[PDB]
DNA sequence: GAATCATAAC
DNA sequence: GAATCATAAC
């Protein structure tokens, strides 16, 4: 079904001209609906946690978390940055570039396959389509990978709440175009203040 | 209403930004939710045809229709090139632009106050959303302000058919989002050609 | 006209 | 998960 459409990636990321890296443990891959300018998925390709949800990684497989932040953070952070680079303006440092980076899981993920998003603040995209998607990134149903265990959510119901600026806190209600407008500006602003 | 929405352009011009160009006789803006990167109205500021439908003007209001077309082939040809220009791209000749724009009412305008379309031809843009806004454009639905008075439309149904590329003639079935996808090729395509 | 919400079918 | 269609309320 659908929730297995991820499962490529990890079986055959040689031929997918979106993957960025592949190696025997992982997959980075260019997300097909990207909710911000750059939003990218790590994947592990182990056959036993690739179906493992991603709460019980965060209580139960400590080793993976490490494994993954380690390649953020690591190995393929040059990737990632000129990813950015590419996905919001060239002349951008890694500095300027490494606080407007957020990593986690969705806390109800639609696709079946473990998928790491790595993905930059602004949610300046056509993608971006309606409240839930921006729902999905910015309350706690984004999972951030540095977690505590004893912080990890359950229960959702945050999709009917009112949609808030993640950089400013300015309220819309439900009026989802009038956000969009508004992160636009935000984009504009940290844009102009970083290069 | 919201079909009264456009009244306060001819009424008070002088206050707008988004104005272009106003004098005693007509009101050049840009359009709210453009439909094309470029996409501005024409609005007779005359009481006793603003409000007379767009195909009683082209069948009954030949002067009018004419002094239209003068102000966009003439005096405001200079705003319009250039305001394509800044919407499209900063070194495109007016030759270059001269057909890539279209002019032309709506068959059936959802706002009382007659306006004049004056559009550039890509339909690439954030507030084209759907495929009724396309076809209102690209089909008879769109009377172009040189169309013959004997072949003026009336009947639509338009809005139900399949969806065409207006420049290749590719069909996209009710596919909405193909179309907008194989839209924004089109138009790299063209302005790479055109620069 | 725009925009929020709900609902199938994939 | 995306996307088409329908439906209020302005
Ligand atoms: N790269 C890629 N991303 C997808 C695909 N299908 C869904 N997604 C994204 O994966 C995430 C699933 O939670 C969402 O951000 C989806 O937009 C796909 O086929 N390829
Ligand atoms: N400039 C402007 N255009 C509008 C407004 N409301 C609707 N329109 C556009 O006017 C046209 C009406 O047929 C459509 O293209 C609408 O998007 C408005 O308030 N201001
Ligand atoms: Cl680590
Ligand atoms: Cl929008
Ligand atoms: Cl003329
Ligand atoms: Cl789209
Ligand atoms: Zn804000
Ligand atoms: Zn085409």
């Amino acid at each position: 079904s659908f929730r297995d459409n991820l499962k490529v990636y990890i079986e055959s990321p040689e031929s997918y001209k979106n993957v960025i890296y592949y190696d025997d443990d992982v997959v980075l891959v260019r997300d097909m609906f990207p909710k911000s300018k750059m939003h990218l998925l790590l994947m592990t390709r182990d056959p036993h946690l690739t179906h493992v949800h991603p709460l019980e990684i965060m209580m139960k497989h400590r080793s993976l978390v490490e494994k993954l932040v380690s390649y953020v953070q690591g190995d393929l952070s040059g990737l990632i940055f000129d990813e950015a680079r590419n996905c919001l303006s060239q002349q951008l440092t890694n500095e300027a570039l490494c606080n407007y980076i957020k990593v986690g899981f969705h806390a109800g993920p639609s696709m079946n396959n473990l998928h790491l998003h790595i993905m930059t603040l602004d949610h300046v995209s056509p993608s971006l389509k309606n409240s839930a998607h921006y729902i999905s990134f910015t309350s706690p149903f984004f999972v951030k990978i540095d977690t505590p265990t004893s912080n990890l959510p359950t229960r959702t119901s945050l999709f009917q709440e009112d949609l808030k600026c993640w950089r400013c806190g300015e309220t819309f209600g439900r009026h989802f175009t009038k956000l969009k407008a508004h992160l636009q500006e935000e984009y504009d602003d940290w844009l102009d203040k970083s290069v």
